[PDB]
């Protein structure tokens, strides 16, 4: 070992040029053999917005198993950009690791003209290869940037730099085939974390809930109906509650759901409110609470101790 | 001279100091709240004669389609008046886009329309809402606002109604728009305009509704890992005449989405696809279901496509509208 | 018919490899499904090295390519560090309400995932457009259409680098399609008074930095050199030190014009009676510049420069 | 009991000696803090000097060595507060709460911000989770570190920001919120001591425009710096006369150093262009960086790893 080791697990289509795809994607962007000893892995071939919790279940525990082994140094992760947050913050929570998780992802396809996926590849692979990326949780690598799992957000439909953490800024970036690290995150993750779910199969089952004028109590109803353990609330301003959801909260709470008011602005804190109902999501967007509300409702249902899980985490 | 200017307010005072110490309260007993909030700001008189009206009150995250509606009416009314030369509207942080947007599409006159609102409480140490107030009041009056669309003033700036939205939940400086700017900014008493809007709004706009009493019911779902098809089952089961996706990315749609859509698009609902991510332009992609939301959120989307659902129920004028407003 | 678009190219090629200008349109041939182009090859250096008589002799040309009947549109290949300033410069002076569309690229042409293919399809397709007209000068990158007085590199390496934080972006392109936004409420290009197609140089301009500790040689150094006007990259809203003011005054007495803008990035930058010189308005140091020296090319009255600063 | 926090001004009060006014006018930090004003000086931050912010050092360090001293909140003009902050970040020899804090709208102003920002400044100051994290500049609900932090903004409230590093923590709801900690040497990790110095050596710093004049180089040069900071066009890019008078600086001994005007990100390395790189450092910081690099070496390559650590 001298380059270092390093396993990219796709869980989609290849991200450059054009066998599993995996493969393709190696040979399309040949330089990465000069930063790492790669070897490929087909972990899955879905669209992000089709990964599902049963599944990153499975990737959070295939990730564990490669970093238990010796001959493995990092792990880079190929995902659709769609819903790489919640996969990221997934295995950042739940990965027993200080070996480097990078996620990364492409916004255009890899046919396509000017396409960032081989740039973004080997930005990823160099970030999980070098030894200063040891315990920084898991990250998020595209355009020049590593993003942390906890921070980093999809900002915008469709565009390169949509991937930004306004108020907490970048870990690092990539510059001259040179990497700078500027932040270490002030959470808890990976192998200070106490969420280890290698034991199941099966998480449960999280609904989020949008806020907006005249929102709907009925969507409340129908998600306790199918027996949601957790609502997440994407609500109005800093998590605020019309009479209809906070109708719907009494009714979710009694039932003995938790119910976790966020915020659809898109970033900031949601500050405690005892006048209201349930918890609050510290600075955790949507996406991300449902993430840590399941991985909370798996070791407990203790109000309490889930919203200092949501602050410490 | 001084221009007239309407205060319409919707919830409780944004601008007014409490006791400690020594000092005494401008909360007095029985008092309206605008009269609360102009006597706390009496700057504003020398700006314009203001004449405050409560129109409405509650909390923002209580405000009603139906509410906005007569707000809407409400300021059309002033606004065709020859002694009213703007309005200002007092108006909580959390939906005043919403509230904001709609008027943006509703209100026929051009002049100016100046959403105003405060992200702390009046009584609390360095409250925003006295100078937001302020700057509210200096761009409804002054002459270079006119025909702009409607307006939203905080933190020293003036956000268009069809882009400005509310990106944190906590801090002073949330209405941001990322990726079209602020049509203006207030600074030294003096107002810079940096753009006009390049879509259609107020006087250029086809929604009237001065009839109107009702609107078409659109809900909202959240795009996400893992989200579930009864719950467009659940929307369109309560009659929802449309349904805004809070998209995954660009309004990317899971297996258990399309199904539900296009359940819903059987039964007669119009779905459009927006994006939770909070910015940019979800694109035309004839292999995905229902209509694209252009550069509108889920908030503004919702509002749209309530007003377009009023005149219409055809896709493909639908999605004109949402190329153009 | 397609729209008729020259391409001129102030330096290397952002597209491919082998005039730069034809392999630039070679490797990128999606573009001829967009326009009909011609290339030119006006310069070639780094955007470092353009310099204001360079840049004038740009103007002149667009106008001539501009006042042809034939021409739809002009795209122009620059480099990154100082296209807000070539930009800025034509935004003033091209006397045509077609479009005028800078391009860069933040990676070179043969470096991995260069984005310079993609910017100049999306460059072509605003400059061929028929919305794209009267909108002034822009910078097309990244997929952001950029009005040339508000965009700035605010970055020194990133391909995200082309903001205008406060006044945003004229439009976008995803999709093969442009999403307009946004109109610059500002006097431009048919509206501008700026003309300089009789001129065969420009006015010195310098601009000098405001920080601690900052030094009044610089001024002395400024003036004993015959610059005509000196923008100040202030520190905050146009602040000046004690030797700052010293060195202000002294160019002023000597009939230098001073500009007060900022060293921070953004924002207005106020009057302030009780401090000499002008103020930049929201124009950043390389801005104020720019319409510095065209002002001085008309007036050298500080009333009439004022009046510029607050609507172009 | 409430911890113990020196307020030292460096001007007039950026609420309601200008210390008094400032602590009168927020009598609700003191159910925060204990609070002891101590006028410093009385400057704005335009005004801010080398030899100045040497001595406002030195005072800090006197402070925190003191057991009766938890932390310091220091009132700042806000136009040069970053340089102020950055020069502390780096000399202050102590885990103490080092706070700036500063108004954009003066205290007689409707809706003033210095209130709540002080008050926040006291808060994070008195916190315990305050500790380690280097020099903070407190204003607008928002701690950022001094090694990021930039007035971003001529005239606004929300001028501070980092935009690629983000901020240290925020404090919403009268809780502060960590979020990073910078990943940087500073405090008592850096090699900077200045309690010994009397004054300091000259940086200078020049612009990278179109048409850029090489005689500005020429005169830093014959008015004796030993360094001058480049603010350059891009990723510290160099014009043919920007070249030549960076050649002649080289020849006299003078560290030039490629910082950026554009206002974000990395300078990288290029050993084809003269000079050092600036790291991320914008050019006011940057300068002030070289001056305390300049106090221990005179060596390119220590001080090149000065910018790539600090």
């Amino acid at each position: 070992d001298k380059l270092p080791n390093i396993v990219i697990l796709a869980t989609g289509g290849t991200i450059a040029g054009s066998a599993l795809g995996v493969d393709t994607l190696i040979n399309a962007v040949p330089e990465v053999k000069k930063l790492a000893n790669v070897k490929g892995e087909q972990f899955s071939n879905m669209a992000s917005e089709n990964m599902t919790g049963d599944v990153v279940l499975k990737l959070s525990q295939r990730v564990n198993e490669l970093l238990a082994r010796d001959d493995v140094d990092g792990v880079v992760i190929t995902h659709g950009t769609d819903t790489v947050e919640e996969s990221a913050y997934f295995l950042h929570l739940t990965v027993k690791s200080d070996k480097p998780v990078v996620f990364v992802a492409a916004m255009r396809p890899a046919t396509a003209i000017s396409a960032d996926g081989p740039m973004n590849l080997l930005e990823a692979v160099r970030v999980a290869g070098d030894k200063q990326s040891r315990g920084r949780g898991v990250m998020v690598v595209i355009n020049d940037r590593i993003g942390s799992a906890r921070y980093i957000t999809k900002t915008n439909a469709s565009t390169l730099d949509t991937f930004r953490a306004n108020e907490e800024g970048y870990l690092g970036v990539i510059i001259g085939n040179r990497i700078y690290y500027q932040n270490r995150i002030d959470k808890l993750h990976t192998t200070r974390s106490v969420f280890d779910v290698r034991g199941l199969t099966s998480l449960p089952k999280v609904d989020i809930l949008y806020g907006y004028q005249d929102d709907p109590e009925y969507l409340y109803d129908a998600a306790i109906q199918h027996g949601v353990k957790g609502i997440v609330y994407a609500g109005m301003g800093a998590g605020s509650v019309s009479v209809r959801g906070i109708a719907g909260m009494r009714k979710a709470l009694e039932k003995g759901v938790v119910v976790m008011r966020s915020t659809r602005t898109g970033n900031g804190i949601v500050p405690p409110d005892e006048e209201l109902p349930g918890l609050v999501s510290d600075s955790l967007n949507p996406a991300h609470a449902r993430i840590l509300l399941m991985l909370a409702l798996t070791r407990t249902s203790d109000p309490k101790v889930i919203q200092e899980y949501f602050h410490t985490y």
